[PDB]
């Protein structure tokens, strides 16, 4: 699994479950092409977005739909979504875990990159 | 000042100086229209982006060029940029960002 | 002002006002000696803790009473307090803390 | 496993490996008694600190030795250690994951509490 995303809720001290996210890849013409999407599980994780063959070098954007998450819980948050934009696989295949920790007016995101 | 941005460096324990950013406003067709831009000062702050009359309700995106900042310090970072996307709602916005090479956080303080 | 503390609330998007804190200095026997204390202002800041002459090199601990802050807002938090423990080194310190009920971050900006 | 700690390095985009930590429990006389200790693995995790029987209600302090970690890498960081202080098990047994994300002048910590 070359790209995985983990999302945590800093208000409840829990995984952020059923969080939707859309991944885009920058095309040759500089537009964002849809690449993969899904929603987090009960553990706050999203696995299986892509495969090593399909996840070629490029610039990727993970848009995590945090507003929808907080609204579904009756909280009115600040951000529309959390956006994570990065070059992937530019020195060969790597495995990426993107983590995001969510509060209504703040988030943090980190990446762990392994070879 | 309706909109201010402050950027800090978590590796050096310092303001993040000369960080470029662009602000965009979402247009009716869902594209991003340039709105304002600038570079942070010696105190890590960028003031004067817009005025109360111009800063109407809408979706805005602040794109902080973190990759250039880390590159000028000779450090390889993860992200291309940091993005802060939000609705401005009439019901002062300070956007803060704390940068590390493989992580960042952002918060908003909305005050009177 | 050699030492300033700023505390923000990540749930409300606001300064964290009336947050109490105590500062301690590590003594030669490894106990913590009271050094300074106060409560954050309307802007989430606590100024005036110490002076340059008193703030000598040493290990200090800032204990931020986050549990009382969340309790007064009617919210159950995780931590008893946030602790920031550091060496002051002569080779201005701003300690920031961003609070959520089950998380916090802290950073130091050390400037001239 | 009722108490686990995960530590990440925000400069390298990696788990924080071989990070030492000491856990204390507040005694009846208000002193901190040593409770458990260990160091993170190659995945940045520390498992097996305690058992459900021994991990009774109380106030616990996890002191993560971040300065030693950064020094061992030739970085001079700001903090002595990261301290996580919390009441545990006060409405019955729970399982706690403490996470910490480390930079030389900043850290974040979060807790996930499950039942
Ligand atoms: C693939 C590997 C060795 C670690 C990747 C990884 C993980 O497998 C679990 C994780 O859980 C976490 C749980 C938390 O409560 C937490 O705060 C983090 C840190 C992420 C932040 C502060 C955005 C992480 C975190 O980054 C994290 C994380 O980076
Ligand atoms: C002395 C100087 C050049 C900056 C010190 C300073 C400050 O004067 C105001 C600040 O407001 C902030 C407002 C925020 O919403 C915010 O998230 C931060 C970042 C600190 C964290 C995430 C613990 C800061 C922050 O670090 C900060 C900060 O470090
Ligand atoms: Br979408
Ligand atoms: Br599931
Ligand atoms: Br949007
Ligand atoms: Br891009
Ligand atoms: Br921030
Ligand atoms: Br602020
Ligand atoms: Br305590
Ligand atoms: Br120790
Ligand atoms: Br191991
Ligand atoms: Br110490
Ligand atoms: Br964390
Ligand atoms: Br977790």
């Amino acid at each position: 699994c070359p790209l995985m995303v983990k999302v945590l809720d800093a208000v409840r001290g829990s995984p952020a479950i059923n969080v939707a996210m859309h991944v885009f890849r920058k095309a040759a013409d500089d537009t964002w092409e849809p690449f993969a999407s899904g929603k987090t599980s009960e553990s706050g994780e999203l696995h299986g977005l892509t495969t090593e063959e399909e996840f070629v070098e490029g610039i990727y954007k993970v848009e995590i739909d945090t507003k929808s998450y907080w609204k579904a819980l009756g909280i009115s948050p600040f951000h529309e979504h959390a956006e994570v934009v990065f070059t992937a696989n530019d020195s060969g295949p790597r495995r990426y875990t993107i983590a995001a920790l969510l509060s209504p007016y703040s988030y943090s995101t980190t990446a762990v990159v392994t070879n």
